[PDB]
């Protein structure tokens, strides 16, 4: 039972630099469209953007595809959302079938971390409660995407576009909209008290009860999950379970296992004196 | 700080499936040479190989690269250690700058897990004290590589052959030797016993103190010396300490933002296998080998 991640070969052939007068990031190439974040013009706020847009020249929009050798040229703007629709001459041959869906809380995808248009490293992450991924990105890494597939059908989630100051990082969906609220603008934005997304902590303990003699940590008596949900309320849990598609693996887990889930729930309320405690099991990932 | 993967699509460009007389796994494609293991002509034991490859009719080897729409045709087979060498008419126009580098025990790579010659899924392992990893594969899997990315080059490692009771697994280097005493051979092998890559272990305590907690309550506060703590690992098994000369220029610079000394996340090691009780560091609950000092340092 490993963290599986998804192959980042289809995204390779479709990223792109975008310099935009000293200022370079990253973009995706899909069809005859670049999706690119919209900071790439400058550092502005509110609704200064509308404004903004319309008066960039198409000319100051440098677009090259590393992987292709193509250098694109920009024939139209358009802001949507957050992002910028970069419509140019050429169509990506490369392109392939794609669905722009955003992600609910509690849910994995595959970063493909790039630079310069090219992906550098590729990693794993859940976007948590709060509307944070906690990832990694130095500078020019904006414009990466976070993926995830489905037979050779590629499903894009995330862009990404700011880092707060206590590791978390914030993007939008390919539509544009952020996910929670915060904005591209550097400023200090409060965000929501974190809370564990309890159908991923329940998946990576079962993960350990199947990988390794069953521990001496584990509680030895059983709680109704009614009752964990009252003690949830308290001690920032999410309700359980958090997603009711989660339970045909969970319950599938229990039986593998030998461990209903109800003593499950009770060993995390005993793991409170230990406790971050991490939602990067999704129940769907441990049981398939 | 993350478990970074490798960029997979070098790798899936030169993937192709393998099938002979229904036995059916992946091989990789550089230049005109395909590799696979050998065991897709049967299930052979001790030094029938040599014999047995040196009938096979190249005829009822069926290649094909579904990435590229390709059908492959095969010329010559030569067997190279536990790998067989197809040559075929076609140069792969997608081979890269390549290396075969052999792992030693430590390191990490990134798994391209094909079947039918499309890899389906990629993750992160570390080949362990045992020469096994700790990976996920199911039938059809055979043929699936481990590689690293330095800049163009790509550096294979590994290519899987077999699955062993215990979810570990075993292959070979790209020139054809297997890590450890292992063999293509559905039969129980000995295996030597588990042994924590010290160093690796290091670097997971010192990831967890640079990304989630500066000063945990499990941080121990005395320390242990690298001496006492070689003492006590003779016993535990604990591999002596440093694994690797080389990781003390990552660890000393990990102690340094840390402000954390090794001898204490030496003592901490020690003071954990007895009193851990459910702790979770950097999300694993049990001692993991596949945080590198390089990876967590870089
Ligand atoms: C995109 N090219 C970068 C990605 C950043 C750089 C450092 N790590 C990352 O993930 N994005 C930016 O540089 C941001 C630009 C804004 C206008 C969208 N700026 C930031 O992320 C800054 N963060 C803040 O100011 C904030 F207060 F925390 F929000 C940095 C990280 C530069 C201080
Ligand atoms: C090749 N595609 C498979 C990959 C396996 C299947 C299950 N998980 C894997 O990683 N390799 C094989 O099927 C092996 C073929 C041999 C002849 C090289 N056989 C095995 O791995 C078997 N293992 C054993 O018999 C052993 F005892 F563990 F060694 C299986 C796991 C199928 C029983």
């Amino acid at each position: 039972i490993k963290i599986l991640l998804h192959p980042s070969g289809v995204v390779e052939r479709c990223m792109v630099s975008v310099v935009y007068n000293g200022s370079a990031l990253n973009g995706i190439w899909l069809k005859n469209v670049v999706y690119c974040p919209r900071h790439v013009i400058g550092k502005f706020r509110g609704d200064q953007w509308t404004h903004m847009v319309s008066i960039a020249d198409c000319r100051d929009f440098i677009v090259k595809c590393p992987i292709q050798g193509i250098q694109l040229n920009v024939q139209s703007v358009k802001m949507v959302g957050a992002l910028l629709q970069l419509t140019v001459h050429t169509n990506n041959t490369a392109t392939p079938d794609y669905k722009f869906e955003r992600l609910q809380p509690g849910s994995s995808m595959t970063i493909a971390c790039a630079y310069d248009g090219i992906v550098r490293h590729v990693y794993h992450v859940v976007l948590q409660l709060n509307n944070l991924i906690y990832a990694s990105f130095l500078n020019g890494a904006c414009g990466s995407v976070g993926y995830t597939l489905k037979g050779k059908t590629l499903y894009l989630h995330y862009m990404h576009h700011i880092e707060f100051n206590n590791k978390t990082h914030s993007g939008t969906d390919l539509e544009g909209n952020f996910y929670g609220p915060y904005v591209d603008e550097e400023v200090i934005q409060q965000q929501t008290a974190f809370q564990y997304y309890t159908d991923n902590v329940v998946a990576q303990l079962y993960a350990h009860l199947l990988t390794v003699a069953r521990p001496k940590w584990l509680a030895q008596s059983q709680i109704s999950i009614e009752d964990f949900n009252s003690w949830a309320a308290n001690n920032s849990f999410a309700n359980f379970p958090c997603e009711q598609t989660n339970m045909s693996y969970i319950m599938g887990l229990s039986q593998t296992a030998r461990v209903p889930v109800e003593r499950i729930l009770n060993t995390i309320i005993q793991l409170t004196t230990n406790r971050d405690f991490e939602c990067d099991w999704t129940p769907e990932m441990v049981y398939n």
